[PDB]
């Protein structure tokens, strides 16, 4: 099928230091999904009639200095370049490429080589790897279970090479609780790590469906970055000029709207180019014992 | 000019029980506005060349038992008719109606008997009275001024009789810090009421220009009522059945990102059909000795 381009003129419902900017990325996945895959995902039902949530498991947004969410304002003009990679009938993998409307090559199609390997500063680079799920018992958010919506056209959805599988970064995330190996060199750990204690905001992250909303996980880890900041004595006004050039989520698992969730999280700074550092944030559901997030974020600060 | 009706599939960013229906709510105002006035809103500049927000004012939405926001869930379908009314070059009225797609008459025209005289049970009418301003002076959110960009096209809108002036609605809501009057009959003010200090959320509520989002403005406000309903001593599983049927809320002021807010709650409970209830919010900005905004939620309940 055609990858599907469009002209974006940024809303305020879709940009700022919140989780607009994702809210909406997440909306556009659906809308390429309902599109490429030819199924009503927002009114998705499994074979035996049970709503069924094409639910975002591995989100990646990808910058740099040129163009990061945080360059966004209302009324700047962008191109979007929208589609889905085969993962299957339980999975599916859907691209966005973000230009600045009228910049050179922005009618270019969507480029794995690009997205995987070649990155250009000046691009936002949007990965959302997403898996079909249906709850295990009504009104539980815990033990989801893998679904599929019959008529789910992954069939002809374009390969994904072994090389760009997403399945290998997650699995690697879960284990080390970063996206960025403890092992890289020039970056040296901080000491100073913060333990935050965050009852599910039933005023503010529940979604339609009663599941803890997706773009609510980017809100708590920036939540936890701002209590790190803060034991840094950095300033609220520099958390705001915070540059975010890459940003990994993990989705381990939804959590019950009664939760007390545990925000950690740690950085190291870079010990080559100043101002730059990894955040890393992992939240608990320390009652029922699980992992349910794992965040890295790459920034830029002053 | 034409009335805009659009077909809408209900996304995960347009519901629940946080302020994204009211989010995407004022991302269709500017559209329509944009629209209907031949003018760009979200990149608009004041003849000097300053960025101008049409800034939201007053803000309404009416339901009821029968279609209510937390009545819509993920893949509902909604038929949407907009349109704009002349209020002068310096501010304008949007109305919205929504309804149920393929509910009986679902094609009629805006109709402002309708909206102000007669609604239905089963439609929802959104009212956004809008204000063009700018800052004062940058990186201030107080003290900020009225304004118009060049080319406005107010004219030719249709025209609201004085009868259903949205400026006497809110001019009586600042003075009485409420949209139901004080001796409107069968009502009794309980006597809890809760007082909430509020630092700014610079994680959650900055928008796009570094303006605190108005739909953050509804967030505040449930923050302040579910305080109240708890001190009524009732559960976070209570609060989130409650039903909405009707809310108001009077955007006085906007505030600096390091400001503490005080949200003060009280409740009118019926003597007449059990279960409902009217909240107040007031917001304050006690540092500068403003009230910054009004709300009145007509809620019922279990
Ligand atoms: C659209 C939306 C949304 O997607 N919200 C949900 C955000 N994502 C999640 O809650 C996914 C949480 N992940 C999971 O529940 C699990 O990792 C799951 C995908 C079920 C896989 O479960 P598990 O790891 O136990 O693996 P098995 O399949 O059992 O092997 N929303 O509006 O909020
Ligand atoms: C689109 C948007 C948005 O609109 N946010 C802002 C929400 N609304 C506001 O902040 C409006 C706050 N109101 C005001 O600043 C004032 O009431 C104002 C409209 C300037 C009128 O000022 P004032 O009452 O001093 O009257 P004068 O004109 O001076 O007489 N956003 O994305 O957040």
């Amino acid at each position: 099928r055609p990858e599907i381009k469009q002209a974006v003129t940024v809303r305020p419902g879709m940009c700022g230091p919140g989780s607009l900017f994702v809210g909406q990325l997440g909306d556009w996945t659906w809308e390429t999904v309902s599109a490429q895959c030819d199924t009503d995902v927002f009114a998705a039902r499994d074979a035996s009639g049970n709503p069924t949530y094409l639910a975002f498991y591995y989100f990646r947004v990808r910058g740099g200095r040129e163009l990061h969410p945080g360059s966004l304002t209302f009324g700047d003009r962008l191109t979007v370049t929208s589609g889905c990679y085969d993962q299957g009938t339980e999975s599916v993998l859907t691209l966005h490429r973000i230009d600045r409307a009228g910049s050179d090559d922005a009618q270019r199609p969507l480029d794995l080589h690009e997205f995987y390997e070649r990155p250009r500063d000046g691009s936002l680079y949007v990965e959302n790897f997403n898996r079909w799920v249906t709850r295990s018992a009504p009104g539980s958010n815990e033990d989801l279970v893998k679904s599929s919506p019959p008529g789910f056209r992954n069939d002809g959805l374009p390969q994904l090479p072994a090389a760009y599988s997403p399945r290998a970064v997650y699995r690697e995330a879960r284990t080390a609780h970063t996206f960025r190996a403890l092992d890289e060199p020039g970056f040296r750990l901080l000491p100073d790590t913060v333990e935050v204690e965050h009852p599910v905001d039933i005023v503010r992250d529940v979604n339609g469906v009663g599941l803890l909303y997706f773009a609510s996980y980017f809100s708590m880890v920036d939540k936890a970055a701002l209590a790190l900041w803060r034991r840094l004595g950095r300033s609220d006004r520099a958390f705001l000029r915070r540059v975010v050039v890459d940003q990994q989520m993990c989705y381990l698992g939804n959590a019950d709207l009664d939760s007390v969730l545990t925000l950690g999280a740690r950085v190291r700074v870079s010990t080559e180019t100043p101002g730059e550092e990894l955040v890393d944030v992992v939240i608990s559901d320390r009652d029922s014992g699980r992992v349910i997030a794992v965040s890295t974020l790459h920034t830029q600060h002053d």
